[PDB]
């Protein structure tokens, strides 16, 4: 349940502190309860999410690092590989077997926990390279596949709203 999860997140902590990855800013919500972290997703440069600073919360289960954590963006977002409810529905934070709709588990899925740094870099990859995996947000995948221009402008608008406009 606990302990090995906490220690895993302490390892995540330390290396994140020592070797801070670009675009990712994250720390636990009160050093007592390491089972939830807050993160700032600095939008990939040269993309429609650049200037955006997307805050999110990561909820860690009493099954870490065996089981995939939970993640949601707090000032919402708009991307096909993300739920319209804001919750993060990404291919790498998904469990092998938790692949609905139609696609196969031959794609990349929950590894030996990966690392939070790997996970959020996958988020960055997702934001500079829009992947419509599954299509959690069908409306977002629709407008991404149909009119990229529309997606692009929505992306910029989320960017400014994340700043507070």
């Amino acid at each position: 349940m606990a302990g090995t999860a906490l220690k895993r997140l302490m390892a995540e902590y330390k290396q994140l502190t020592l070797n801070p990855p670009e675009g990712i800013v994250a720390g636990p919500m009160n050093e007592e309860n390491f089972f939830e972290w807050e993160a700032l997703i600095m939008g990939p440069e040269d993309t429609c999410f650049e200037f955006g600073v997307f805050p999110a919360i990561l909820s860690f289960p009493l099954d870490y690092p065996l089981s995939p954590p939970k993640m949601r963006f707090t000032c919402e977002m708009f991307h096909p590989n993300i739920y319209p409810d804001g919750r993060v529905c990404i291919s790498i934070l998904h469990a092998p077997g938790d692949d609905p709709m139609g696609y196969e588990s031959s794609a990349e899925r929950w590894s030996p926990v990966q690392s939070v740094e790997k996970i959020l870099l996958s988020v960055v990859s997702m934001l500079a390279e829009p992947n419509d995996e599954s299509g959690a947000n069908v409306d977002a995948s629709k407008m991404w596949r149909d009119d990229r221009e529309q997606f692009y402008k929505i992306a910029k608008q989320i960017v400014q709203k994340s700043l507070g406009l």
